[PDB]
């Protein structure tokens, strides 16, 4: 059936990958969205195709910026009277190395702009308009790496999904006691159509790679992965969960075969 | 629509309160359940009295013992050709106090049977069973005391009701290579239907004093809304987090206002 | 004795409160510091006065800035001859409300700019110096916040001191493949010495509020309490624990009595 | 100095390992130890050399028993007018493989027993004995596997250290209301002296298995490195951090190089 039927959604970053499969399941499953990026010629041959703007509209915003997260707000209660669920997605990762040492100072401050304090704004002009109705789930979209760590993911990414959980248990503390919920999402290595920038990443070969190393052979990562973990807690079947940080590893984040794939046994 | 239709369910004490309107959610949509308790009188007036046996069926288990999780496993492979899920509920609370030094030496015995010693047989029957088909998600049933406290629990279901997040995080990492889930769900005051044996417990009276002291003013738990959290992880939808402990507080576990609520402000 | 004696330490806020006391301690134990505040006429007033400067000097240092970071560690090395410890305490919360609605927009900059992106560089300066060296503990200093929340500390201060413990997790992943240790302390309400801006504050009257919330009723806290943390875990006797987030609640984060001192029992 | 002087420690394991270099450091640093093993002759072959038995005495204890934990106690009282600290180390590992389908049902019983349900009585016998003098922190000791897992550790122990973080959170929510501390050290690969009973183990070739794995290049642990995490916990410089669980990994525990060291770069 069309699951949670009723609710007007709003993506902030649904042109993209996770945020575009996230989309076409929420207008399956009855929701009107309003998918809302900066990427302009895709956000709307994703809004121009995934159905008819009754049920899917594009909006240029910039989380940025805060006249901007101000309108997508203010017209979707205007496209649609309410806002019940507000995914917010949005993210970024370093453009310099890894290395505290040669590894910069400036892509900290606007990956940071763009994942925490821009993830912020989201939640302020969502929750300015849920307050008024007692109602809904703000969903975000963290990382394994609000849980824990890796020697390739930034210090800054490391960092900014991992706040993305501070403004998420503290966020709840507040917009719960309005019966508001506030979770996150957190996934693993998810979306291809064949890559590449560097070479090596040319995608298939990133998600090839991401079975030889996973704790859960037989399956394969998706967005219709990360979607499901989203509808779930957006509106229907999470009504009191405002817990978790629905981590989508299929386990792996809870190991480290560096001793055992050493240890090994006999030869 | 019946969601998650085709699969054999297990619940490993549905009798009682979470696990029967669980039973009924996993038989609403479309599952066919096997109840297993050791409450005979109550789990067939439930399982006589939910549907008809071909999808509700009820067998004495007594978890505490390994002949007993072997047939209710055997007879659902032979009821039902397989079994897909295993939600293992099971739990038990102390009948000494709380106190270290006056609270004993044998209901840490008795009560690390029931819930610990007893949650794994469930996990190893089901084990040996969906791991010859390569499918399936085991799901338990902790408390928020898997991951916290409190002066009322007693440091054996808060040391009981935590090592089920053992056997859940760690029977993850190898049924899990075997695209097998291992998740647990973790609750907070759920279920009345009007209690007592000290007074205090008559509940409702248990559930108003779950309102005045939660993190979600607006609602109110229930067994629905823990079946939620479980047909969710319960086959589809979960598919690729075998991550979780599916904290459902409303957010409480997360805050402490004895310092907030002694700072208050003016008066 | 002079427990770490012969380490230079430099701490980024130990002109305050509890960068004074864990100075004394240092040079107590046989350091050298220098101490490194943008309070100028308070930094002098405690290194003219715990000692003589050989063991005890003073730098205006500003972390929200990098040419200022980039001296305070390059005049370590000219005034002593290298740099085993970096306590970096700084920390900044909000001069607006708390409520995601009524509270603003750009003391989340100003205070992300002190707290994350300004914790960074006193690691990336110290980064560059140890790992010459192959040795060095960079201790931090977070709240209890890290861990969790409240109806009293703002959304932002959450979400930074959070990410104090992302690249604390994550700068350990990396400064510590060069046996470069990485933690962080975590305390909770601590420095008094008779407060007041709106009354409440007067503080011991903030002290006296930090007896009847605990779960450590005997003590109070105090800066030789966080000092103690972090001697410990500078220097010697940390040598092979670079995980931790060494929490000082005394144990408070781990409850919640809003379900207990509501359950009560007799009356 | 001697650090802790004064205080009355007893080790419950203080033969084997980490148990009498963890003595030895609290006979240097001037405590008055009881070790305290079934192992009977090197129980006292480490009592009978590390010091003279004023300061250093054995007594046989079976921590799987309760008029045994009764009687240790009640003679440190006696050797000793009083208990101030109890480091419970006492464990076992599993004599039966991983494998959830074949690796038994007994040695979960039994290696519950020596672990969670006799780590308990350790903490009801010192609790009533530090409880009427209102000072005293109960230090135990897990494993990595407190917090997390392994294709190598049993679901057993990782189940049982799980629990002894249980009633070492929950043991601290009561023991706390009276100044008395509850915490945990937790460790990784430590002690050697030259092993073997299925070869792999000949040990050495263990702890240099121990440093192609970590996560902190540069040293290697010890039991002076666990000591060093304990007598910290111990009595003083712990006085206000019931917090912790000291994970003692060099940082391993936060990382998985599957996807990393798969990722690699350039070849
Ligand atoms: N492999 C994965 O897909 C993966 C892994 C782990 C976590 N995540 C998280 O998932 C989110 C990323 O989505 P995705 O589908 O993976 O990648 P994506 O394709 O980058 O999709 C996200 C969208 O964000 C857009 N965008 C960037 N800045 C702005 C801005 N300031 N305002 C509005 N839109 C903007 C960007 O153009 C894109 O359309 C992030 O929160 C990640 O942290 C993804
Ligand atoms: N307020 C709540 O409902 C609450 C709160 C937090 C966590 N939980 C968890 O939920 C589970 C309890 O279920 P419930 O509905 O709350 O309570 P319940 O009514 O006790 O239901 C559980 C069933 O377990 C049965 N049972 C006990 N021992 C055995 C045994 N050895 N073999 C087979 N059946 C047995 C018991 O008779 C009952 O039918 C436990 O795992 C708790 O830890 C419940
Ligand atoms: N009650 C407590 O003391 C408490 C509670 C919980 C956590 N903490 C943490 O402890 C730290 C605060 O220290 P404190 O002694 O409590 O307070 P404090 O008296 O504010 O000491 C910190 C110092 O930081 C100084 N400072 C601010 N900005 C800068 C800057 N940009 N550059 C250099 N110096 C600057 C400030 O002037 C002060 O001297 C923070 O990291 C808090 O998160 C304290
Ligand atoms: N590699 C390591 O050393 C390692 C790694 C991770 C965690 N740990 C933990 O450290 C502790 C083990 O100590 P260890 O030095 O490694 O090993 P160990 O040499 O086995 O020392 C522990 C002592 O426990 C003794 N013992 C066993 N049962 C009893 C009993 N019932 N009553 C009294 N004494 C008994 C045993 O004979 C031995 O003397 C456990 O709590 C482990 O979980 C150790």
């Amino acid at each position: 059936t069309n699951r949670l039927q009723d609710k007007v959604a709003i993506i902030t970053g649904g042109a993209g990958g996770i945020g575009e499969t996230t989309a076409k399941l929420f207008v399956r499953y009855g929701a009107k969205v309003v998918i809302a990026d900066i990427a302009d010629d895709h956000g709307q041959k994703v809004c121009n195709n995934i159905g008819s703007p009754d049920v899917i509209s594009f909006v240029h915003c910039d989380v940025t910026k805060d006249e901007d997260v101000r309108n997508l707000v203010d017209t979707t209660i205007a496209k649609h009277g309410k806002l019940d669920i507000m995914f917010g997605n949005v993210g970024v990762l370093s453009t310099t190395p890894y290395s505290i040492l040669e590894a910069g100072n400036e892509d900290f401050k606007r990956v940071m702009d763009i994942n925490v304090y821009g993830a912020f704004l989201v939640a302020k002009h969502a929750a300015r308009v849920m307050i008024p109705a007692k109602k809904g789930s703000i969903v975000f979209t963290a990382s394994i790496s609000s849980f824990t760590a890796g020697e390739g993911v930034s210090h800054v990414y490391t960092a900014t999904k991992h706040a993305v959980l501070g403004l998420t248990t503290s966020l709840c503390t507040e917009l719960g006691e309005y019966g508001i919920r506030v979770n996150c999402v957190s996934p693993y290595i998810v979306a291809s159509p064949l890559l590449t920038d560097v070479f090596g990443v040319d995608s298939s070969r990133v998600e090839e790679l991401a079975h030889q190393a996973a704790n859960l052979k037989g399956t394969l990562l998706r967005a219709e992965d990360v979607a499901d973990a989203v509808a779930y807690l957006a509106g229907d079947e999470s009504k009191y969960v405002s817990g978790l940080n629905l981590v989508i590893d299929g386990g792996y984040t809870r190991t480290n075969p560096a001793f055992p794939t050493a240890l090994k046994h006999g030869l």
